[PDB]
Protein backbone atom coordinates (compact mmCIF):
# COMPACT_ATOMS: atom_id res chain seq x y z
CA UNK A 1 0.00 0.00 0.00
CA UNK A 2 2.77 2.68 0.63
CA UNK A 3 5.95 3.10 -1.47
CA UNK A 4 8.96 5.42 -1.30
CA UNK A 5 10.10 6.94 -4.71
CA UNK A 6 13.78 8.15 -4.72
CA UNK A 7 14.17 10.76 -7.47
CA UNK A 8 17.34 11.32 -9.60
CA UNK A 9 19.99 10.81 -6.90
CA UNK A 10 22.71 10.66 -9.56
CA UNK A 11 26.31 11.83 -10.02
CA UNK A 12 25.55 14.66 -12.49
CA UNK A 13 23.13 16.26 -9.91
CA UNK A 14 25.69 16.16 -7.02
CA UNK A 15 28.95 18.11 -6.24
CA UNK A 16 31.42 17.66 -9.15
CA UNK A 17 28.53 16.87 -11.57
CA UNK A 18 27.62 18.78 -14.73
CA UNK A 19 24.37 19.91 -13.03
CA UNK A 20 25.68 19.96 -9.37
CA UNK A 21 23.00 20.74 -6.70
CA UNK A 22 24.85 21.79 -3.48
CA UNK A 23 23.80 19.36 -0.67
CA UNK A 24 23.34 16.47 -3.20
CA UNK A 25 26.23 14.31 -1.84
CA UNK A 26 25.07 14.87 1.82
CA UNK A 27 21.46 14.08 0.78
CA UNK A 28 22.50 10.64 -0.75
CA UNK A 29 23.87 9.53 2.59
CA UNK A 30 20.94 11.00 4.59
CA UNK A 31 18.59 8.82 2.46
CA UNK A 32 20.68 5.69 3.21
CA UNK A 33 20.36 5.17 6.95
CA UNK A 34 16.92 6.53 6.64
CA UNK A 35 15.88 3.20 4.85
CA UNK A 36 17.98 1.78 7.75
CA UNK A 37 15.95 3.55 10.58
CA UNK A 38 12.48 3.87 9.24
CA UNK A 39 11.34 2.35 6.75
CA UNK A 40 7.64 1.30 6.96
CA UNK A 41 7.50 0.86 3.13
CA UNK A 42 5.67 -1.92 1.33
CA UNK A 43 7.97 -1.04 -1.67
CA UNK A 44 11.06 1.11 -2.59
CA UNK A 45 11.83 2.31 -6.20
CA UNK A 46 14.14 4.88 -7.82
CA UNK A 47 14.03 6.99 -10.96
CA UNK A 48 16.96 8.10 -13.14
CA UNK A 49 17.36 10.72 -15.89
CA UNK A 50 18.99 8.66 -18.72
CA UNK A 51 19.79 10.25 -22.07
CA UNK A 52 20.86 8.44 -25.29
CA UNK A 53 19.86 11.12 -27.70
CA UNK A 54 17.46 13.82 -26.40
CA UNK A 55 18.17 16.41 -29.17
CA UNK A 56 17.39 20.07 -28.12
CA UNK A 57 17.31 19.12 -24.44
CA UNK A 58 21.14 19.56 -24.55
CA UNK A 59 22.93 22.63 -25.85
CA UNK A 60 26.38 24.17 -26.11
CA UNK A 61 24.75 27.53 -25.19
CA UNK A 62 22.24 26.34 -22.47
CA UNK A 63 19.53 28.45 -20.87
CA UNK A 64 18.90 26.28 -17.71
CA UNK A 65 15.21 26.47 -18.51
CA UNK A 66 14.57 24.37 -21.70
CA UNK A 67 18.19 23.55 -22.70
CA UNK A 68 20.91 22.09 -20.45
CA UNK A 69 24.59 21.11 -20.56
CA UNK A 70 24.90 17.34 -21.34
CA UNK A 71 24.07 15.28 -18.22
CA UNK A 72 23.16 11.65 -17.31
CA UNK A 73 24.47 10.36 -20.69
CA UNK A 74 24.13 6.57 -21.14
CA UNK A 75 27.49 4.85 -20.57
CA UNK A 76 29.05 7.68 -18.52
CA UNK A 77 29.55 8.04 -14.69
CA UNK A 78 27.13 11.08 -14.48
CA UNK A 79 24.23 8.75 -15.05
CA UNK A 80 24.96 6.38 -12.11
CA UNK A 81 23.67 6.51 -8.49
CA UNK A 82 25.74 8.65 -6.23
CA UNK A 83 28.10 6.15 -4.40
CA UNK A 84 26.73 7.11 -0.92
CA UNK A 85 23.16 5.75 -1.17
CA UNK A 86 22.73 2.08 -0.28
CA UNK A 87 21.13 0.43 -3.30
CA UNK A 88 20.24 -2.78 -1.40
CA UNK A 89 16.59 -1.74 -0.75
CA UNK A 90 15.64 -0.60 -4.27
CA UNK A 91 13.26 -3.04 -5.99
CA UNK A 92 13.04 -1.35 -9.38
CA UNK A 93 14.71 1.41 -11.39
CA UNK A 94 12.62 3.71 -13.76
CA UNK A 95 14.60 5.37 -16.67
CA UNK A 96 13.21 8.44 -18.51
CA UNK A 97 14.55 10.77 -21.26
CA UNK A 98 16.26 8.21 -23.64
CA UNK A 99 15.22 10.23 -26.77
CA UNK A 100 13.68 13.28 -25.15
CA UNK A 101 13.90 15.86 -22.33
CA UNK A 102 12.00 14.37 -19.31
CA UNK A 103 10.21 16.29 -16.48
CA UNK A 104 8.64 13.69 -14.14
CA UNK A 105 9.41 10.30 -12.67
CA UNK A 106 6.03 9.26 -14.09
CA UNK A 107 7.60 9.27 -17.51
CA UNK A 108 10.02 6.53 -16.43
CA UNK A 109 9.96 2.91 -17.58
CA UNK A 110 11.71 -0.04 -15.94
CA UNK A 111 13.89 -2.61 -17.83
CA UNK A 112 10.86 -4.65 -19.13
CA UNK A 113 8.12 -2.55 -20.63
CA UNK A 114 6.82 -1.07 -17.40
CA UNK A 115 5.72 2.56 -16.68
CA UNK A 116 5.96 3.73 -13.02
CA UNK A 117 2.20 4.02 -12.28
CA UNK A 118 1.58 0.52 -13.74
CA UNK A 119 4.29 -1.06 -11.58
CA UNK A 120 2.80 0.62 -8.49
CA UNK A 121 -0.87 -0.31 -9.04
CA UNK A 122 -0.04 -3.91 -9.84
CA UNK A 123 1.27 -4.11 -6.30
CA UNK A 124 -1.84 -2.37 -4.91
CA UNK A 125 0.18 0.77 -4.00
CA UNK A 126 -2.14 3.65 -3.31
CA UNK A 127 0.10 6.12 -1.43
CA UNK A 128 3.62 7.42 -2.10
CA UNK A 129 6.42 9.37 -0.34
CA UNK A 130 8.81 11.24 -2.62
CA UNK A 131 12.47 12.18 -1.84
CA UNK A 132 15.58 13.23 -3.91
CA UNK A 133 16.78 16.02 -6.33
CA UNK A 134 15.76 18.68 -7.12
CA UNK A 135 12.97 19.99 -4.84
CA UNK A 136 12.15 22.71 -7.35
CA UNK A 137 12.27 20.53 -10.47
CA UNK A 138 11.79 16.81 -10.78
CA UNK A 139 10.68 16.23 -7.17
CA UNK A 140 7.93 18.86 -7.53
CA UNK A 141 6.84 17.45 -10.96
CA UNK A 142 6.83 13.81 -9.69
CA UNK A 143 4.81 14.72 -6.55
CA UNK A 144 2.14 16.60 -8.50
CA UNK A 145 1.89 13.81 -11.07
CA UNK A 146 1.39 11.32 -8.23
CA UNK A 147 -1.64 13.37 -7.15
CA UNK A 148 -3.02 13.88 -10.69
CA UNK A 149 -2.88 10.06 -11.10
CA UNK A 150 -4.95 9.47 -7.96
CA UNK A 151 -2.26 8.61 -5.34
CA UNK A 152 -2.09 9.96 -1.79
CA UNK A 153 1.23 11.87 -1.78
CA UNK A 154 3.85 13.19 0.63
CA UNK A 155 7.18 14.91 0.13
CA UNK A 156 9.71 14.40 2.95
CA UNK A 157 11.16 17.93 2.67
CA UNK A 158 14.19 17.24 4.82
CA UNK A 159 15.21 14.52 2.31
CA UNK A 160 15.21 16.75 -0.82
CA UNK A 161 17.84 19.19 -2.12
CA UNK A 162 16.70 22.27 -4.08
CA UNK A 163 18.69 24.51 -6.41
CA UNK A 164 17.90 27.87 -4.96
CA UNK A 165 16.02 29.19 -1.92
CA UNK A 166 13.61 31.40 -3.92
CA UNK A 167 12.58 28.76 -6.44
CA UNK A 168 12.33 26.12 -3.64
CA UNK A 169 9.80 28.32 -1.77
CA UNK A 170 7.73 28.82 -5.00
CA UNK A 171 7.86 25.09 -5.56
CA UNK A 172 6.77 24.12 -1.99
CA UNK A 173 3.84 26.55 -2.27
CA UNK A 174 2.69 25.12 -5.69
CA UNK A 175 2.88 21.59 -4.20
CA UNK A 176 0.43 22.49 -1.36
CA UNK A 177 -1.96 24.20 -3.91
CA UNK A 178 -1.90 20.90 -5.85
CA UNK A 179 -2.61 19.10 -2.48
CA UNK A 180 0.70 17.35 -1.69
CA UNK A 181 1.52 16.92 1.97
CA UNK A 182 4.94 18.40 3.08
CA UNK A 183 6.36 16.80 6.24
CA UNK A 184 9.71 15.86 7.78
CA UNK A 185 10.65 12.15 7.68
FE1 LIG B 1 17.63 15.62 -18.49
Amino acid sequence: MRALIIVDVQNDFCEGGSLAVTGGAALARAISDYLAEAADYHHVVATKDFHIDPGDHFSGTPDYSSSWPPHCVSGTPGADFHPSLDTSAIEAVFYKGAYTGAYSGFEGVDENGTPLLNWLRQRGVDEVDVVGIATDHCVRQTAEDAVRNGLATRVLVDLTAGVSADTTVAALEEMRTASVELVCS
